[PDB]
């Protein structure tokens, strides 16, 4: 691996909280950031840019895997759209993040060096990008902003105690289902949509640039659809109640019909977790 | 003009809020985007991925000045970046400004005219971002996160009623003091930075790719003086008081030391603008 380090990071903040997301969250953050005496704006920024910067890389490593574009083309857009993201991460409380951005900026041997980095890289920003969603306020805002070829996997929610069956359709996007299958089984944190409506996402230990021609438009999932979000952080996410986002998803599988009802009772639960209360829904994925 | 719809539209923001801004600070997208019944959490992500959508867009526009990559790879690099975050903000609250990004994605018959497109469409972009930041609810996270040559110009703000006297330096960052020299004179609204500390800054009516080798530590500038920040939205910068963001900033101009002690006064008054009331704060820049 080009970056072993990451890879050792990754492996360890699947389950424990990185420790940047958790002096973000209680302003500990050296230096201070934030203008007079507060630390929710700092904290707004330190949420929004990582999580927009994983976009970035993401789309970098898509186009690392792009032939007609030269390696050094590829390392000139890097070297131009990385450094204002990086380096003001690196200020407001990422200062392992500027590290390795600047040292996948390095001069690379080949496109297989520049994409190793890029994909350890991105996977490590995304789970930055899990932890800082999962612990974010976003109920700070309530009340005063208020409207008027079918492979077969289990998931399971702790400390809830719900399991359902599901099904990965494996002959939709084919390399996106091996993707998903390879990475089995894993345990992530699970969390909540919170402009999207009634569906959870949890941020899964891969990087896929697999095709996605098999979509669905997200306000017309079925309930119990599992579909795979690649460009907001390779993220699984179940469906469980009606949605609003017009944008279409990768289909991925969809749970059981005879246990597709046992849904509602996680999104309540995790919405909870994600808006208010934080306490951790662990979801585990596994073969069946 | 290759989009001279934006052209007007820029005109028009310049003075007046954008209908995308105030239908997302009201709550009144049509789309109803956020979970449960609140519209907080679409606001933020309106503000924040709006904001680094044009940090994208600038360096995307500054590539398109490297003659090191071809029109194709531009357009390839640009056509892998921006549909999750323009079809995003499509459905979530600027339905024009992802009309546009498909247009400037289109075929291009030549650099000059996919330049011209970034670059028009970058300051349109920056302006939504300009008045975004404005109305954005900075203090809500108030009381519950806490801790614990030389051309001379004027600068003149309203309805405040302060006028200071300062100097652009057209020696050290040449390119780029031509490039705001040749955009006065102009009155734009004044904000507050919300995270480095005692700063201000307003968006400008220019996209800038100048060269800006001398550049000064941001939290290391003195009173009065002068910075702009191509990067975070061509944005001309006053310092009042002390900073704490490590980042290097060009460096512009200074105010005149006899007037540099009225800047304390503006600094405060733009606080409690962006920060609280959002009662405008208009400044204009002009030679002398
Ligand atoms: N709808 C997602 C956010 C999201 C979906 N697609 C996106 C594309 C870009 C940025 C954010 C998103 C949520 O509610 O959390
Ligand atoms: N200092 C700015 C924020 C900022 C500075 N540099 C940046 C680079 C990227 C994003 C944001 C920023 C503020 O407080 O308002």
């Amino acid at each position: 691996s080009a970056l072993p380090e990451l890879r050792e990071l990754i492996a360890s903040f699947v389950s424990e909280e990185p420790p940047e997301i958790r002096r973000i969250r209680t302003g500990t953050v050296p230096d201070l950031p934030g203008s007079y005496g507060q630390y929710f704006t700092a904290w707004d920024f330190s949420n929004s840019i990582v999580r927009d910067y994983a976009m970035n890389l993401y789309q970098l490593t898509r186009l690392a895997t792009d032939e007609s574009v030269s390696v050094e083309n590829l390392l000139t857009v890097f070297r131009t759209l990385d450094p204002i993201y990086s380096t003001f991460l690196g200020y407001n409380g990422f200062p392992v993040l500027a590290e390795y951005a600047q040292r996948v900026g390095q001069p690379a041997e080949s496109r297989a060096e520049l994409l190793d980095r890029l994909t350890t890289f991105t996977e490590y920003v995304n789970r930055l990008t899990a932890w800082s969603h999962h612990y974010f306020p976003w109920d700070l805002g309530g009340e005063r902003y208020r409207y008027a070829q079918r492979i077969p996997v289990r998931l399971t929610w702790q400390p809830l105690g719900v399991q359902v069956d599901a099904e990965i359709y494996a002959d939709l996007n084919p390399q996106l289902a091996t993707d998903v299958l390879k990475a089995l089984p894993f345990t992530v944190l699970q969390d909540h949509a919170v402009v999207s409506g009634e569906s959870m996402y949890a941020w899964a230990p891969l990087v896929s640039v697999a095709p996605t021609p098999v979509r669905e438009r997200i306000c017309d999932a079925p309930v119990g659809r599992l579909r795979f979000s690649q460009a907001t952080g390779n993220k699984v996410i179940v469906q469980y109640g009606p949605t609003t986002e017009t944008l279409s998803s990768p289909v991925l599988g969809k749970v059981v019909d005879s246990h597709a009802d046992r849904l509602a009772e996680v999104g309540k639960a995790v919405w909870e977790s994600t808006f208010s209360s934080k306490e951790p829904v662990w979801l585990t994925v596994e073969r069946l």
